[PDB]
């Protein structure tokens, strides 16, 4: 009966079956809509789009993320790309399996009670459970302690964790994430002349992003190289055929994590907000926090992120103490990971939210 | 009941039932009118000529066409050719068949609404549509996605269509085609001292035309080999008996729909008409439309012309990419049997505009 | 009260009822007068002899055509032959019939406008109608598209006519005709010592012309045969007894036709005039007009007369076409039979100008 | 060195040196060859005679125009009129003077090469230079906007011009001139009996029609004041002395260049042409077209022109604008006047074409 | 010494002396070159027309904006308007003023240092200064705190702007203008049958939109008092004589800029893109910007357009709040006096780039 275990963040859902290595289904979480009423005959008519048939067909579409910042905006095309989820991709209905679902840290009720609302009553789920995501990223890596930085399309969390227990009082998240690097990206690629104002091409700047960019270990350092540009100005081709060059774009996009005044927030740099988040804590803790700081999500995948933040918190922290920052291959991968194992435990089996249980239950139990 | 599909084109009028192979009346759209009043008796009188009967008598009488540049100039001779169409090729009633009509896109809202008021007061039609050329061409192709080029007797179009739907804001018609060119021949095989006034004598250079032209792979080129007049000039024989030779006006002709600058118009020729409808597009589909486009029309017969696209079209777009041009023999019969198939979905029949459903309908609800 | 079909030629009246297949009365178109005051009592006086009465006393009498080049010349000359026509060869009283008078196209508005005033007014006819020439020899041929020469003794005419209509630019007349070739005849048979100055002797040639004149395939042969005198000498016999013996005189004579420089014209020949006008006629009709140019007429009777047009049209008509010349016998019977087929159509019939009708109408409604 | 301004037209050569205000030799275009071969002795010989020598011995000799509309058919008798005109009215030897020479719009190729061949071989020309008729008019107007309509013996032509530049593709000739104009007086002036068939003769009717023709405001008002015929008919006196009176023939002469359908061409008058040229211009000049429309060419001499093409033109084009056409006296000498400042210019000294260029040059290089 | 501000937009340059009150030298920013190859002599020649000669001659010239959507695409031919208003219009030397000048935000590197190249090198400046548009409007209109929107023909801006300072991350430019919305009315004016093609007439229809058309309150209150054409329908009259006659064109022309789905794209209206901006501004200080958002640009001028801006934005804000706007008469004047301002202050005047500076300065300087 074994598990589903579906990661719905911003930008991608990770979906698929519990104790199993990777997720199965990992496509966009978009909704497309025709933007030009298609004045054909059999055409589609396909009045929805969703994932990757919506990916296919960009310049048609308008494409619509459900989930902004964690927090679920449109909550139909939410169950669209359920419901397609559970059919199309992992061929499963959901009455055989028990569902763990995520979601941020900080979000508000609307999010869990709603979302096991729709779980429980559209789709019929036997018992269900809502996890915080880092305390999953923290079972990938195989370990109980560390202060978990996650950084997703949506959101950026701080989660500090020692020996098991929490620290809620602690917890910072941010909203500093790949969809608002990739709008920064947008702005500062116009200054080259290529100007992407329509949401298929965002997304072709968020290819752009995946890619090339990448954190330097001193910005300064990168302009200096930059003015006479001999590696930091790079060609991608387009799906057009047409041929763009970006110099330091590519790495001051990232830079944006490091520098949030870059996108006019007053918000501290992530180095900061880890660096405070280990301040909150006790001042027994810290120097575990300090060494075993995790880092989980697609926007901790720019290449030099680990070792600017090493620059960075080690020049914030006493230097008397080591600041070891362990940031595995497989990161996308490994928040699933962790998520797998709890279902696989034989101790988290009591924790299942019933359906039945769940209606008598309410919100409140849930949260 | 099958249907009625009848091609309104300048030039020719292409009708048959639905669900055939190829169009069964196909005669030249024009009402021949008596230019010497015949002072015999018994001679006639046949006051109005129409079609294959006016084209016989061509010396005696003066040929006009009742559309231009696809827009209806006299409507009474249009009348006239349709209902010529109705009894005396294809022998049927009206009342029995719903009838498909054809009509250029981008088209005045005068030829929609006294095209439908004609069918449905004079003819009585129990239901009718009018269908954008392009669209019916491409289901000819048997294809959903490309950018068709259909170049007719009237008017030249370029449609975008894309996995389905349309773009309107891409569609770009332009007034080149063979009417145009013959014209152009005309004032051009003069400078041979070959004086054609009449417009009896304008079908002869339009027969003339439709044989021996060309369009040049490069047009300095074959001036080259012109100069010294190898194969470049060809005998061509009238009906009276005498012998035209035309060398280099026989290619020079057809240069006119690339290089619009020899008829005195500013817009540019019809491959960058096609290369800036795909600019208009969005950056994602254009792979599909550079690979996909399409060809259809008399004015699409030069042979030549095929490849003289290849080479401007792979010299304006980023060579990075294929441009595949799709141009099938039996065009003229191609963009029939895309309309035939329509009339045959079991999906169309909804669409059908009710004679009884259309005066309350009005024109409005057409377009 | 069938109708009057009388065919006023110069030379000779052609006239009879309609719906018949020759005229019944058909007599020169002269009126002598006595030269030679007759001192005698009782004789005649017969102060004015007319036709056939006139020819028998040609050696007492002033013969006088009174239609010169299809212009009346002089009125009451030509009143006094219709009043002998009319009541003493047809012995019918106009104003039961109906009368379809002819004339020569091209002719002087002073012809229809007196002849219908005496017709009308002199003699009394219900109705009257006045054709060109050579379209009533087109019905007599039974056809509807050709090119008329019909040669008479007063005119030459080519009328162009296509499919019924006419083409009026196209029509071409020429004063070459028996009349001028007796003239020139005349002056040629002089040669030989052989004097006519008369006018009775005049249409003793008339009468040699008529038999033995003949046109050469090529007269420079007929010079070559005739300089060794085999045949082309052939001996005639006047009314007096005297032996004529004419050689080259008798094919030289209708030379004339094919080269108007014999009488110091410069019009080109009866052959470049036909092809003139097939000329000036739209490109479109010539090939019919080519092949089927039809003759009629008096002067068209010289034998070889039909070959020497095939040989010399076929030498300046493009040699790619076909030129079939129709010249069927009973040519000067011909002419009649198309103007009373018209009387005999059931169409034709509204087109009568009634004399009530014609006071009011004037001379230019009859043209 | 000043230069020869040479207006080769039909009918007439009108030449003479630059910089003056009228051409000095102005002698019809005419090779007459006697018609009958002078059997006498002295007489001449003058085997051919040329322009006003010609002209004096109308009755003896064969006239022959050299030039049909603006096509040379005859290239010696061309070149003999040159001959003359270089050696016995002008007296100068062309090689101390460069030509410039003149020709019609939209002529074929055979006139500019043929012509520059000769003037450059057989006559030894330094320079010369070929220009399009309306131009030279236009300079001759003082102006730099316009459409000038151009009416020679053999062609009339509409050439819009505007600002200096031209516009090709609106360039309309029309072969419809004094030659046709003197025919077609022909054969409507037979219908009063009086028969004109001789080249000869046809130069009298030329001056009939010089004198006495004009052109109607409304030419059934001339109609109507004609069939009281007061001031309608008028007397010419012939070179005989037999007297010729002329009624509505005096104006619906030139009635057929406002209805070709006289002469049986489909061909729109001179007014729905110099109209449908201004239609092919562009929308922003044709305000100025419309206002500064200019005549040349005898063809436009016939009183009454000016005001009938402002009724008409005034008719055709929307009321709302102000059609002025200026027709200044003079015009036979205004088109000379043109050609003649343009060699007066300090900047066309750069266009003339070498005779040693002209060899290499090639015809291309002239047109 | 005082100064020169040359607004450089899209459309038309607007140049003049500081301190003034309005710009002296206000003509379009084109270049105008002639389409039809002028085989006249003296013509111009004028290779190149420029700005009121250029428009004087748009029959002839094909048009050419030398700044599309502010981006500069041809160098030379902006270079060519610049010479043009600096010796032609102001007739001054550049070297005795230093020269603001003008740009949109957000605006690619590539104006600003190629801007200052040519100012500086081809042109000698002692120092200049280029500066976003929306903050010289706001100095125009006497304000420091307001949200701008800007409209011109190439781009439209909102630019918040807070007590002085600016907000970057909440600027939002457009490419929606009046070169879109004349373009839009191309083809929607094309189904009346009126037919405008040419870049000559495209300013014709420029013409059409300044003055008939008009923002609706409601279009489709617009439409419905349309369908009966009582008010709505207008009858304008080209410069030829025609007459146009355009009812619910009128208004959905502009409509384009609050439903820009007419053109095609996925861009919010102009009302969704400054609410939108607001709603990226800091919530302390978007009650100050609701109540002073300004307009600037000749695509401000439709008549209609605040009253709907006030419906559309009340609509989406909350409704607890004043949303005043203010769009004072003389709007482009009035971005010209904001520029002004700044070069009279005393306190600007050290935020000149010297010419001598700039070049050591290089291009980052002045960004
Ligand atoms: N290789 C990469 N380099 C940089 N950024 C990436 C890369 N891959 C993905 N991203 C960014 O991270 C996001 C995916 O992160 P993910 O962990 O899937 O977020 P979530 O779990 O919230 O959906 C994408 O939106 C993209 O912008
Ligand atoms: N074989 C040919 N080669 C070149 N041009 C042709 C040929 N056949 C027809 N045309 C031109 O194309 C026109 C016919 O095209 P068609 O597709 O029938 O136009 P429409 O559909 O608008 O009537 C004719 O007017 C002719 O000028
Ligand atoms: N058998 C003949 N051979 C040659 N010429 C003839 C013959 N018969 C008649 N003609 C000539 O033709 C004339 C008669 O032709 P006809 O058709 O009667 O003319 P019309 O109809 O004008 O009177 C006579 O004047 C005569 O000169
Ligand atoms: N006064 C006149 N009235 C009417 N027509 C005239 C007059 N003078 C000349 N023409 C006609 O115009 C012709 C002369 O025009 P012209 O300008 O010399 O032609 P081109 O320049 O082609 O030789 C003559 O053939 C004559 O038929
Ligand atoms: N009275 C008007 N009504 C509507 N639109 C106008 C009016 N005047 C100008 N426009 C449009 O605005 C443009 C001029 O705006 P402007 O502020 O000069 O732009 P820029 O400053 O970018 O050159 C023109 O291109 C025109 O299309
Ligand atoms: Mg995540
Ligand atoms: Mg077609
Ligand atoms: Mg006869
Ligand atoms: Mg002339
Ligand atoms: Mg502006």
């Amino acid at each position: 009966t074994t598990a589903l275990v579906c990661d719905n963040g911003s930008g991608l859902v990770k979906a698929g079956f519990a104790g199993d290595d990777a997720p199965r289904a990992v496509f966009p979480s978009i909704v497309g809509r025709p933007r030009h009423q298609g004045v054909m005959v059999g055409m589609g008519q396909k009045d929805s789009y969703v994932g990757d048939e919506a990916q296919s067909k960009r310049g048609i579409l308008t494409l619509k993320y459900p989930i902004e910042h964690g927090i679920i905006t449109n909550w139909d095309d939410m169950e669209k790309i359920w419901h397609h989820t559970f059919y199309n991709e992992l061929r499963v209905a959901p009455e055989e399996h028990p569902t763990l679902l995520t979601e941020a840290p900080l979000n508000p009720k609307a999010n869990r009670e709603k979302m096991t609302q729709i779980m429980f009553e559209t789709f019929n789920v036997p018992a269900m459970y809502v996890a915080i995501q880092a305390v999953l990223s923290l079972y990938a890596s195989g370990r109980t302690t560390g202060i978990v930085l996650d950084s997703g399309d949506g959101v950026t969390h701080n989660v500090p964790i020692y020996e098991g227990y929490a620290l809620p009082h602690a917890i910072m998240r941010l909203d500093l994430a790949g969809r608002d690097l990739t709008d920064y990206l947008m702005k500062i690629l116009t200054e080259r002349g290529y100007s992407f104002v329509t949401t298929a091409e965002r997304e072709i700047v968020r290819d752009i992003k995946e890619k090339l960019c990448y954190v330097a270990l001193d910005f300064e350092n990168e302009m200096a190289t930059a003015a006479s540009s001999s590696s930091l100005e790079k060609s991608y081709e387009l799906p057009d055929g047409q041929v763009i060059t970006i110099g330091n774009e590519r790495f001051r996009c990232p830079e944006t994590l490091f520098q949030p005044s870059f996108i006019g927030m007053e918000s501290a740099g992530i180095h900061e907000t880890t660096y405070n988040s280990i301040m909150k804590c006790d001042i027994d803790i810290r120097k575990d926090l300090y060494a075993n700081n995790v880092l989980s999500g697609g926007t901790t995948m720019y290449p030099g992120i680990a070792d600017r933040m090493q620059k960075e918190i080690t020049a914030l922290a006493p230097s008397t103490m080591k600041i070891k920052i362990i940031a595995p291959p497989e990161r996308k991968y490994s928040v699933w990971i962790g998520g797998s194992i709890l279902a696989s435990l034989s101790t988290f089996q009591q924790m299942w939210i019933s359906k039945q249980e769940y209606d008598e239950a309410g919100p409140s139990i849930v949260h």
